[PDB]
């Protein structure tokens, strides 16, 4: 049976400012054995290896910097952060020849420190190690969205805030004609230093899809039916396929909206605007006097 | 052939503490036809549909606030934020009765006003509006992506700091037993608090996956080649499936490794340990008298 208790008693040292703890047990002669332990463990995943090993050497495992016991301060936490961290762990304990026991990213740093000191490695114990993963298809299959999840950004503020994905790929990918660089640097000038990009950014993260967000869901839909009981005159312009409003849902509000006029402008996507000006501003002029 | 150039003397208002830019052309009395625009443009989208209406009516195109020539606060920039905006420059200019020519986002402006203030409204003429979409098969499939792409937030740091995955999801995950609530208390006690979760976070980032990141997939190289090369004892642990090291591969690294003797601890994914730490520290223990 698994046992559950932490039975070790806390042993704390001093190392490059911060206090960090590791378990020692077992004698005081010969090889040591350090048990390296990884994300998002501590010595703790140790506690039913350490007693079998304990009777005859030193069992050293200490907690990674930032993690167990040891103090946690304000880092990035980066690989070369718990790789000069340990050094000076080992250091810290005068440790010269070592046996490792190595584990996840305990394994990526034992390894690691190994290869550095490779006269001072008398032996390596590991298990479920960090080899290169070439391919995400080698990952195991249940826990591949995980971590994919895992190491995916602000992926929507790095398009639209830093990668101005609105100005340089949306207004482009929404307007039927090409645009010309003067008419792309018209839409540019507002928008040179990437902190103002953030209504660029809201905007898209406010709409109506799929219940959320509610507050805005709630408020459309509400002056949506508003506008379908209003007798006010409206002018329904239209392009195919269009974006938000195709040319089938277009039809269905001729009907569907009191008093509406629907105007075919032709080919359009979501900007009818740059797609043909033109016959949107006649029809506008044309319309304004009959009301 | 479509105007590039905007031939309109720039006017403003003192808004809410905040400048505002506007188009302001045509006859003075008379209804006057606010343009409003949306996401990511300006009054510059206006700018070929105004010389239509201009003969006969005031135009009036606003450039909503953070955008155009318009004050750039720092808010986020919410629907609310520009709802409060707008209203004030209507009132700010006085008008009293107004057309709506409205789009994309100026559509929900527009028409959100227009529910609120109805007998003022003399008439709409509409475009590509927004109005809720329940589904994202209603979405253009060409830009469905992309724009759920723009509403991805940090998924990562969300899972890992937010909500704890690594401990709460990865840790049951990679046992093939269950671990009792006292084990789980003891692998949440270092991180109670969210902020404490950065290394949590940055060890899946760090992890050698498709070449990213690049230094550590050479590290990591590095130590593997010395490893296929160095005669030190290694005593490799594995279960099946595993997760890192599956079985196969658990196989060929006992050729691959010199001086490398190779434990099926049984079932086991990840947290090895956690699955068989007897046969682990007994098959340890009576490895280390032969270093």
């Amino acid at each position: 049976e698994i046992g559950t208790g932490f039975p070790f008693d806390p042993h704390y040292v001093e190392v490059l400012g911060e206090r960090m703890h590791y378990v020692d047990v077992g004698p005081r002669d010969g090889t040591p054995v350090l048990f390296l332990h990884g994300n998002p463990t501590s010595s703790y995943l140790w506690r039913n290896i350490i007693p079998h090993v304990a009777p005859s050497h030193r069992c050293i495992a200490p907690d990674l910097i930032g993690m167990g016991k040891s103090d946690k301060p304000d880092l990035d936490y980066f690989f070369d952060d718990h790789v000069r961290y340990l050094d000076a762990f080992i250091e810290a304990l005068g440790l010269e020849e070592v046996v490792l026991v190595i584990h996840d990213w305990g394994s990526a740093l034992g390894f690691h420190w190994a290869k550095r000191n490779p006269e001072r490695v008398k032996g390596i114990a590991c298990m479920e190690f960090i080899r290169p993963i070439p391919t995400w298809d080698e990952w195991p299959e249940f826990a591949r969205e995980l971590f994919q999840a895992f190491r995916t950004p602000d992926v929507g503020r790095e398009l639209i805030i830093d990668q101005n994905a609105f100005i340089e790929g949306i207004l482009p990918k929404f307007v039927v004609r090409p645009l010309t660089e003067v008419e792309m640097d018209h839409y540019r000038e507002p928008f040179l230093k990437p902190v103002d990009r953030e209504p660029l950014w809201r905007f898209p993260n406010e709409l109506p899809i799929a219940g959320e967000p509610a507050n805005i869901v709630a408020l459309v839909e509400a002056y949506m039916n508003w506008l379908h009981q209003s007798p006010v005159p409206k002018l329904l312009f239209w392009g195919t396929p269009g974006v938000l409003i195709p040319p089938a849902e277009a039809a269905r509000l001729a009907e569907s909206l009191p008093n509406c006029k629907t105007v075919d402008i032709g080919p359009g996507l979501h900007y009818l605007q740059e797609d043909n000006p033109d016959l949107i501003g006649s029809e506008i002029a044309r319309w304004l006097p009959a009301l």
